[PDB]
């Protein structure tokens, strides 16, 4: 089935101390999150750049991570229902608060965790280059050679285009129809590894460290998280649902050149350009496309999505 | 059929003199070992690191071999019966003792050679990236497309997870049932190249240089092995069988990232986590996972195991 | 009386960060351990080398600690009964787990805590070079000039030979008889400071961080130990008793030269060589002798052993 | 059909001037040689090392070309009949002599051109890594999936083992039977790209610059080849046929590691070792195995050999 996505967004310092926190805190958060049975996987990203679109953002590059002082992280977690994510944060609040405060001396902005519903998904199983013989052998034996997916390599060997779209009130049905048609047109592009369309349905309060006045002061006052705040919030997740409607267009590409000319088909390929013009006529903001590197992954979330493994 | 494994374990210095002994003594030992008809192959490893499991062993890294003063070597030899290995060491004792003493000025600990029985094996044929066209062509012509194995590249192009498990008395049947189910669950992980479960059944006395009192003094007294000790031991191999039962969980991965997130499924994937919880409830020691690099290989041992070549 | 010994074995990184943990965590562990009345003292060691025995381990030296990337630590604790050690770990589990996890980012292997019974002991009171006038004055006034011990200087001013022996089933009575006679023969060697023979009787589960499946996951998931695992183990200490029988032959020497030629009397002194030949005829593994430096000590454990102080 | 091979052997200096002669003279020689219709292709090699076989030639390495002062070149030309090669050299003698004398200030030994008959051949079509989709698609459409060859990459992306064997008089039938069985056993080795067995049938006089006394003096006297010697020789090619019989065992491997452990199966794999023991019992000289790099190739000679292209 289609899972629900929580996207944890943080800005951290770009220094060697922070990349130690990728391997010493990141796995522990995933292990605490995996105590809940509704957890079906994760995909963690570091922003490496921005699609400039010619000179529209000409100060930005697709690979600019070596020059930035701060790193944007997008940590996806996938859930059977979005209430499973809110139940996970409440039941594991002491362990998760203490782990998140280990990243405190690196954190610049955040955490901010909007919740998303998957509107459309074409996301294949992640395979290494050593695994494609198993993949095409199983699909040929099942008579499904026409549905053999591309080789989507896990753990930092592909790039993600993170496309932010804010759609005018009343034009959400027109966005979703033609953004789907745009992503089906990307299937012809070389290096396209798959795509999904995410629709924001709320913001997690506990994942965003948004408590009431007593809880907010206990966050500021605690020594390394030993003094755990009482996890009382003033809102639940659908009460912070941003209007007008936010959409993420998430597409995966084998490299940044395939991303630049593949996504560029909405500008340079005239048949795809008329399709994406209907998307552009619904937007109050966007498109702004961040380039992400999926470092740490829980690739079995695509096994839940595609209802098939290996 | 399933062969028996002798695992020769030595600690040697990490210096350029030692890596000359890989190419000037290592092949000679394999050639003396191949005088016996029960010898079916070998697989030689160098430990390159330890799986840290978050911060459980936080001073350890998966790739730490450039910083270590000493190298752990695990030299597997594969045998039609474990008595063939003990017969080989007795019949070729003078040549093997002299070759092992060429590594003497580098050796820090060892040699220690426990003998193992293969409980479970899913170990495919080793193929290069130039050989997969032959592999999928032969399996399609035989109507076995569903059993096409992953590309397991020989000679240092993959990594080995060496998982040490000591199982409580009486819980060996529960370990073997659910460690098998854990290794079948690894088939879904990207970059999984195969696995086997080894059960310790004894320790070779001649392979461990364990003689009686007269033989031990002749080992210390000899000049470069020219004075060969009489190979009289005080025990045979099943008389040194460690209780409680030692198990090796040997899994092969395309790279260390595939190893870290693949083996990590027993911590972060909730369906595999319940399976491996039954493994953890049988352990008096472990799991401790070393990361090994298979440098020198006798890959035809998998032809004996899978009863098929090419 | 003869106390029981728990030997905590860890491998840590050899870096200046680790030697800060000797003085900032080590004393706190000893202070938590001293809450129990059955605690009678401690002796903490760092491995500085290996006895090479000619060229048997020729890559090893007696003083090689300046070149090693990792340090082996042997932390002895002495107990009136071995159940007092298991009762101490359960009652002080939260404080001890949190202190042990301060060493986590340095730890490579371990912790592993086998429990030992003292078979034989000739271990004198530790005296400084300023204290021998008190020692010989008290022994002359008591008419015990014939039992005046050697000056065994505490706190890093002597070396320890850590002799590992694994004895065949049924030959444990022959080992203990002639290993005692070997240690009485060491009394004639210059620089011999005393010796004891330790017999492994079990492995502490809490001291080895060996919990059940829920406890093991809480060890991996916790942030610096603030989230304390429930200390439920699947075994008690005599249920992990290694067969065949492990022995430690622990001897103390004034320097490494006295150690090398003193222990070498089992090879070069013909009267002691026939005695130790009966020890060698019982061994399935060994002898392997590590060289240890006793840095931090609780020297009053010898006051309990010898039933006399000063 | 099976072509005939002329192998031009020269020793040249290892300097940057010589590698200019690879690209400025080498192609011109191939273009003059292609004037004859019996020319079916070429394969030019540079020796990069020697198989040491443990310490049998321990001063030699498989990759030692960066340290050598001189380069051995083996330039294969393939012919429909060996008389076509002798007819080519006589008809194009002025152009070929002038091109060969452009390499004169680099040449140390040679040229020496023995002629060979192909006894056995398993030499697939050369394909790039971009061409395997065409190769497996054509073989599946023709119902020949069982005979899909390995990917043999042209132009320096594989290595050649050049195995010299001199066989006793009367044992040539025993050599050819079991050297064929050895090369069929190499089909199981990883990275084996194919093999052929060459039998020396003569030495080309014009290709070896072996003229009569007047022609030899005109070779020494000429200014850059403008003064062309009269190509009168004292012998034809079967009159210089070396006795006892020379054989080349030519095998191709994806890399030097695949070569070392693949060819090593005649020493370490006991089933192949008994086969190659019958080869060794026919040899008065050898085996001596040079490691060659096939830089410049005329890969369409395998299209003539396998009677099929693409
Ligand atoms: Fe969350
Ligand atoms: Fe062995
Ligand atoms: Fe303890
Ligand atoms: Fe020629």
């Amino acid at each position: 089935p289609k899972p629900y996505v929580a996207i944890n967004m943080v800005e951290v310092r770009n220094d060697p101390k922070t990349l130690e926190l990728f391997g010493k805190v990141g796995p522990k958060v995933c292990m605490v999150t995996a105590r809940h049975p509704g957890f079906v996987g994760f995909q963690n990203h570091v922003q490496i750049g921005v699609v400039p679109l010619g000179t529209r953002w000409g100060g930005a590059k697709m690979e600019m991570s070596q020059e930035m002082h701060s790193l944007m992280l997008m940590q996806y977690t996938f859930w059977k229902n979005w209430k499973d994510h809110e139940e996970m944060h409440k039941q594991n609040w002491a362990n998760l608060f203490r782990l998140c405060l280990q990243c405190a001396d690196q954190m610049i902005w955040g955490p901010y965790e909007p919740l998303y519903e998957i509107v459309y998904a074409n996301m294949p199983l992640n395979t290494e280059m050593t695994d494609f013989t198993v993949m095409v052998g199983k699909k040929f034996a099942a008579g499904e050679a026409v549905s053999i997916p591309p080789i989507s390599q896990p753990y930092g060997k592909r790039v993600v285009a993170f496309g932010e779209h804010i759609v005018k009130e009343g034009l959400e049905n027109q966005f979703e129809e033609y953004a789907i048609k745009t992503l089906e047109a990307f299937r012809s592009a070389p290096g396209f590894l798959g795509g999904m369309i995410l629709k924001e349905i709320g913001v997690s309060p506990l994942g965003s460290l948004q408590l009431n006045a007593k809880g907010f002061h206990q966050i500021l006052e605690t020594a390394n998280g030993m003094d755990v705040p009482e996890p009382v919030t003033i809102y639940e997740a659908p009460e912070f649902r941003n209007r007008p409607q936010r959409y993420i267009v998430h597409t995966e590409w084998s490299d940044t050149n395939a991303l630049m000319f593949g996504l560029g088909r909405v500008l340079i390929y005239p048949e795809v350009r008329q399709i994406h013009d209907k998307v552009l006529d619904t937007l109050v903001y966007g498109p702004y496309i961040r380039v992400l590197n999926p470092m740490m992954e829980g690739t079995y979330w695509r096994e839940y999505l595609n209802e098939y493994h290996l």
